């Protein structure tokens, strides 16, 4: 019995598991219960906290990953697969993991909380790419993830209703938040250091608990990756969550109690068999059930909260890979495959547009292909494919980003943003997705310290670096280096100024501007477009 | 006769005219100025078609340069060169159709080439008498013969009853195509080719041209066209019948006025009683706009210019195309409020909007805010300098080049040669302020040769840069190739195309190849724009 990986936290013992990270030993305490599993009559409805239990809980392995959609575009294709869940499936998922060194802190640890994306539909904690042994172990920090409910199970909301109020995956993310302040200390990790970061519908998560204050006790410091609260995908008004949850009940053949009470007996996979039908429009970058405005957990739109909020006690650090869009074209738009160079016609421009704006009217879908449009090659297939992987990705992560970047810095917070533009020399995608949606995560967890997974020592140094950035930014709310000189330093993102910084395996350059002047057309134009037309 | 210099005296189909020898820096010219080509357009004539010239008895003087059409005369900066050297400098009256003849001393023995200038001035103003429009520099040294006519302005030229007997409008572009006539008939008996007569034109004399190009009986008085800063499209060179029917009644209330009966009220008015209230029918506060404009009547114009440019077939046609640097910088002390020649016009953020309404006056709300959002630095958003600068482009690029890169867009797609240039050199001597850059209108002075002239002051260079200039534009007029047969080691102006969108910068140094004339800009005035239009 090895007394380092033996913890006493309020429900009860754990046992841990010593796991060998490159440079050490590093301990892992996986699989550990936050919530009551929610089954059966606890479906759709609020987490509630785990019961305390008998004798030592082992927390040497990791749970079931939360009930959900398995892709299927390319079987076998590690591009796609490194996504999907990799243990089996449950709804009794609710369970959070802790990496800490070996042997455990003499002092006070800074802790970074990672929420997982996957559009809110999708993800597990327990993927390769969030493996907290690398922070841990080298940067000597304590790292948490938790699972969270996701589709129908975490989000599917008849608004004002007991039975289903919506936003319970954000609550079960809340719940591991009040898990870690109560018990982290017994690892090791500081509560009054927690650093919240996730990417994608991870990200748009810690945005979330930014702008709801039960959740802003329980954090100082938020990391969003290619995500926003804000934005056209991330959230639903109570009237579209409604109509979603409606359709979805009638297609599985069921006054809210007797639809919910329905719902709650059908098998979990007739759900998920159903969940991709309710989408209003033919899309990409948009998913069934995810945060509703529910006038409670977001007491307003992101929008308005973004902009009335006063962030003055807040650091934050943002940013976008360097090809968000070209991920999304695969599964959806015709013309693109991951099989060859996607060539496009002018024709299939415009036809993605459609699939990539899905809200867009025509006006609206016109003034996105005038501007994407190179007018000097404006039938040429190579620019017209990458025009219509930026529109995606700049209406979807690029625009938003640089909007709540704006947001924030405006209204007290401290912001650094960075844009990365590293392609992964491991990488299964093709040449012309560049770097894409995802694809920075496994250097920020540190995956190329790993020798056996054969990614180049440039790579490796590149890895350390990002380490460092983030779990300095933990430790102080700033990704600078405190002791080491050397100019060039990575400056706050203001209004004024609009400093970001390429994160790629030069050395760190400052850039004015994150798409300025095409952000200007989605976040200025564009809706005073739609609000006369 | 007996006395005088004999190789100064020529008949034409009027009768017989006596020139003048002037000198140019390299050697004599012949001029002929002030030949009448229509009878006087003065009281029962006002606001009708020309009429020929009915022939004289007697030599005719032909010394001096006549009369300018009556017109508004610029006040805003009384003194000043930038503005008088573009006045009147002979007596104002509306017995102005005459013309000038410059050609070789002594006169061609064999048929020369012909270039026929048509003056700009927002068909409000112009005078072919003007110093900048001099032709004895390329009768000197390129051998051309240069023909430059008057041509009615304002009310005189352009009031319209569309559909009446009386006032049919167009006239002052009818004006021009009696020149174009005489010309054709006379021309020869100067030593002029009428087998090869190039247009060239500033500005609206460059909208002039383009609408000769687009009216038939227009089409076989010339052969080849130069369009400097100005298009028949876009939008301030016509205005549709109703609105000039507006325009016409409005003005006739105002000094004081069935058809019929309406004109002739305003025949019986001063000619400066209708020039004192022009201004006054222009729907909206703005700049680049004019009250009295060509008018898409049905008859000149059978269509309007965007549809005529659309659906022709320009096969047979060569075309020189241009722009300077800074079209739009002139025209914002004429109206927008914080600009000023006498300082550096450093704008805020508000002026700016506010200046958009008046440099985009038929814009709707949405329209101006599009143009706003993509004018703006959105790293700078209220930069002084940048919101100065991008007010000029604007005005320019609505007006002007996004126009030109209309026209020569289509003219190309519909079987044209086209060659394109931008003019970005700014004569040492311009006395507007260095902010405005290379204003409209002062590339003419290069292209007419002044720089020639030692008294004038320009640089050596600005000189050999006026020699290339007179060069490519006369070898265009010759051949239809601005580029010189024997020269292969200068470097080459390649055509316009859709496929290529070539361009030639016109500057100091040796011409240079750019693609795209402000490709994406002007995707956003000639194709978004007009989409949000219809809603
Ligand atoms: C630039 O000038 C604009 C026009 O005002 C005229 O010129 C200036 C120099 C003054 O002498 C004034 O009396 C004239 O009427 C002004 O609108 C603008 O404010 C001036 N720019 C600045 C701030 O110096
Ligand atoms: C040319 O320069 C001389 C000498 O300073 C000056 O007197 C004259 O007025 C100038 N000529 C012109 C055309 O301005
Ligand atoms: C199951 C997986 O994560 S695939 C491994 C890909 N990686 C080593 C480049 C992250
Ligand atoms: C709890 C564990 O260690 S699972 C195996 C994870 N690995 C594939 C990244 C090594
Ligand atoms: C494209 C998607 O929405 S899922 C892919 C996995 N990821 C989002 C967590 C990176
Ligand atoms: C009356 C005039 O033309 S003054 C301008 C003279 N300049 C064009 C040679 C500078
Ligand atoms: C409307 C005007 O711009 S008048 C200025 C003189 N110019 C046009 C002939 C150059």
């Amino acid at each position: 019995e090895d007394p380092q990986l033996l913890v006493r936290v309020r429900g009860g013992q754990l046992r841990g598991i010593r796991l060998k990270a490159p440079g050490g030993p590093v301990s892992a305490f996986l699989g550990i219960p936050f919530a009551e599993p929610p089954v059966g009559s606890r479906r759709f409805m609020p987490p509630e906290p785990k019961r305390p239990w008998s004798g030592v809980l082992d927390a040497t392995t990791f749970q079931n990953v939360c009930y959900q959609y398995v892709d299927t575009l390319y079987p076998g294709f590690e591009g796609t697969e490194m996504w999907n869940p990799n243990r089996e499936l449950s709804e009794d998922c609710l369970y959070l993991n802790v990496w800490t060194p070996y042997p455990r802190p003499a002092s006070p640890t800074p802790v970074l909380i990672w929420i997982y994306g996957g559009g809110f539909y999708s993800g597990a904690a327990s993927l390769d790419v969030y493996d907290g042994r690398f922070l841990a172990q080298v940067e000597g920090a304590v790292l948490v993830s938790m699972n969270y409910r996701v589709g129908t199970f975490g989000f599917l909301a008849l608004p004002g209703s007991r039975e289903a109020p919506g936003n319970v995956g954000l609550l079960d993310q809340r719940l591991a938040l009040q898990w870690v302040q109560e018990n982290i200390a017994a690892f090791g990790g500081d509560p009054m250091s927690v650093t919240l970061f996730g990417e994608a519908a991870g990200a748009a998560s810690v945005g979330m608990h930014i702008l709801s204050l039960p959740s802003r006790s329980l954090f100082h410091r938020a990391v969003l990756q290619s995500g926003t609260p804000n934005g056209p995908w991330a959230t639903v008004s109570a009237g579209e969550a409604r109509r979603r949850a409606t359709l979805l009940a009638r297609l599985v053949g069921c006054n809210d109690t007797e639809l919910i009470a329905c719902l709650r007996t059908r098998p979990a996979q007739d759900l998920v068999d159903h969940e991709w039908h309710v989408l209003p429009q033919e899309s990409i970058f948009r998913f069934s059930f995810v945060p509703v405005v529910d006038g409670d957990f977001l007491s307003d739109t992101p929008e308005a909260l973004i902009n009335t909020g006063d962030f003055q006690d807040l650091q934050v650090l943002v940013g976008v890979v360097k090809d968000e869009g070209s991920y999304f074209l695969v599964y959806g738009v015709p013309g693109f495959s991951k099989d060859n160079e996607s060539l496009i016609s002018r024709a299939q421009f415009l036809a993605g547009v459609r699939i990539g704006v899905p809200q867009a009217s025509d006006l609206a879908a016109e003034a996105v292909v005038l501007h994407y449009t190179d007018w000097l090659h404006p039938e040429d297939p190579t620019h017209l494919r990458d025009a219509m992987s930026a529109v995606v990705g700049d209406h979807n992560v690029v625009c938003p980003v640089a909007q709540l970047a704006g947001r924030l810095a405006a209204q007290g917070a401290r912001v650094y943003a960075y844009i990365f533009e590293h392609r992964a020399s491991t990488l299964t995608w093709p040449l012309w997705m560049g770097v894409p949606h995802g694809y920075e995560i496994e250097f920020i967890f540190g995956l190329p310290l790993d020798p056996s997974l054969n990614y180049t020592t440039e790579e490796r140094i590149f890895a350390q670096r990002l380490m460092k950035y983030w779990t300095n930014f933990a430790r102080t709310g700033d990704p600078n280096d405190p002791r080491d000189s050397k100019s060039p330093q990575w400056p706050p993102y203001t209004t004024a100024a609009q400093q970001y910084v390429s994160l790629n395996l030069k050395p760190l350059e400052v850039r004015r501007g994150l798409r300025a002047q095409t952000c200007a057309f989605w976040n200025r134009f564009l809706p005073k477009l739609l609000s006369a037309t």
